[PDB]
């Protein structure tokens, strides 16, 4: 059976939480990854530098002997957050870039954006200092509908956010439209995206169809088939400015699987292998290593891993679940079969 | 603060399920309605006048003492079912109407249609005797994506069985999509459709924002915002070939809430003061009495209930659950307030 050599990936979008889940889920990234951006969305979230520097620690102490991971940090935009401790940060090299969640004029000014022209002169600022913007792309007014937010966050704040700062080099996260996989495609140098398994493996019939099922239910939420197939193929072109980001996040099951189930896809246990998949559907294994391993490197100005990892094409079934000190974990496809896995 | 009084209503869209559950949900129904039509969709399915006449007794015996309630019986439709079982239960009272679930050519002969073309005798003779047809109007095909099922069904089975069988009379049930409404609405005096509350109350934007809710997810399934408003506006209209069904769909908890949530709504409870929440805010209680009361009859060809109900605008709370010998119910708006409710 197939063997599959490339260089030692990179999850350049993940949610690691803290406290005691923390510890049960970088092991799954740990293992495999050489670096991985760590998002700053905790409670409360990361905007501080002594905040980043303190939970980077707390991750390392999670890391297993013998793994060689590099968690980079990452900082939470807000409204009150001073551009000089994000300055401080990138060049203490704590923080490798800041995250944008959707803006909301009520959003209380310590925990979030109320507009993208209320925080421009930390955008300025990280401008001028070529700091990498990650985007969660996604306007959040109750009128809109949930599967128009990302074609609308493209037209009324990214456009003219490019517009305005065209120095700035910004990281679409999570694409999820073929609008956005327009985008992106015929954007410049500047512009990049991270897409996750779940987006190019299923489509919304997959949550809804035969029931609902919730451990598919993410943000940004799956769209219909012709926006998955504009992922695929835009991965497959080679397009060398997508590059993998598994938006792994993880939630207890007994909070999954509610009257009200949250937005998150435990993944990154069986991201890599679902991931090549893919690209071994779309016959363009040749440009799954880039995608890996190169093109994210490639666009954040970092060294690329020097160490390799294998994949083998021996069928493995997943988990059906990861014990955790309360309640379980339920993996991205539990207790299913998946065709590669790691040796 | 204010009284509605009108005539004792009318359920044209009920599952009842069987056993120890038929006990649990009854009382929610035969307490406030005169008559409801009873699907045949349980499990075995009910095809036979013999399954039919027997479940109609279960059901009478799950009636509490001084309810004057009547379950029209309805007979699902298959391919081995024979036209003269349902032309002889139709004249001997048994069966109201009979309905049509989604066609899938797997499906067993047993259990349901693999076409319409199929099962033309049947829907021939149904014509003959002027029974009248009851559909669930989606097409299941794979390809077909689930918001589109609906509209699919209308251009590929509804019109062309509709001009095939000019003189039958079909009620589109539960209707969710503004071109299911105009459909309806432009048709024939034969042609009719219910719609249920939720559809009136919420679009799919309830159900996935900030969360997952299984206990919004049913089938049809919840269209975004232009087509609620399409429903909002028929019956606001006057239109009097629309009626009450609630297809109050009950499933256990743990059901409900899982890694795969079952289809369907327990609105009973909570459907006729939603209904009356949404007509007021419509500006339209003038045509409240005949959607709940009167419409519904006058298509079936049956006299219109003697007695009457009143409702009353004192703000109540639902109940968060209701116990089942094994787990519980979560009912339609549950540990909600509601504005209507009945004396
Ligand atoms: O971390 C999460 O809970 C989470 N899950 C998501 O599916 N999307 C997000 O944007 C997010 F922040
Ligand atoms: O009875 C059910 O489970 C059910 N629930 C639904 O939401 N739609 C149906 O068509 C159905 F048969
Ligand atoms: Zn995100
Ligand atoms: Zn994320
Ligand atoms: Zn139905
Ligand atoms: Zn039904």
């Amino acid at each position: 059976s197939q063997v599959l050599k490339i260089r030692r990936p990179d999850d350049w979008h993940l949610h690691l939480r803290d406290g005691d889940m923390l510890k049960t889920v970088v092991p799954y990234t740990s293992e495999i990854y050489g670096r991985a951006i760590v998002m700053p969305n905790l409670a409360p979230p990361v905007t501080t530098v002594e905040a980043a520097v303190a939970y980077r620690q707390r991750i390392l102490d999670a890391v297993p002997a013998g793994h060689d991971f590099t968690p980079l940090m990452t900082c939470y935009l807000t409204d009150s957050l001073d551009p000089n401790e994000l300055e401080r940060g990138f060049n203490e090299g704590v923080f490798t870039a800041a995250k944008l969640y959707p803006a909301n004029a009520s959003t209380n000014s310590s925990h979030g954006v109320t507009s993208v022209d209320a925080i421009m002169p930390v955008l300025e600022r990280m401008e001028k200092i070529g700091m990498p913007l990650l985007v969660h792309g996604e306007v959040t007014h109750a009128d809109i509908d949930i599967f128009d937010r990302e074609a609308r966050f493209i037209e009324s704040v990214m456009e003219p956010l490019r517009q305005r700062l065209t120095a700035l080099k910004v990281v679409f996260e999570h694409i999820t439209t073929k609008d956005a996989a327009d985008y992106v495609r015929d954007g410049n140098e500047r512009l990049a995206a991270t897409i996750t398994p779940q987006h190019l493996m299923f489509n919304r019939n997959h949550m809804l169809v035969g029931g609902v099922r919730p451990h598919l239910y993410c943000l940004p939420i799956l769209k219909r088939n012709i926006h998955q197939q504009a992922l695929r193929e835009l991965v497959a072109s080679g397009f060398n400015r997508v590059f993998l980001g598994t938006d792994s996040a993880p939630h207890a099951r007994h909070r999954k699987e509610s009257s009200c189930g949250c937005a998150g896809c435990f993944n990154a246990p069986t991201a890599l292998g679902s991931y090549a998949t893919v690209f071994e559907e779309m016959n363009a294994l040749q440009h799954f290593e880039a995608f890996c391993s190169v093109n994210g490197p490639q666009f954040y100005g970092l060294p690329v891993n020097d160490t390799f990892i294998e994949l083998v094409r021996e069928e493995q079934q997943v988990a059906e679940s990861i014990a955790l000190t309360d309640d379980t974990l339920v993996p991205f496809l539990a207790g299913e079969t998946v065709r590669w896995s790691v040796k």
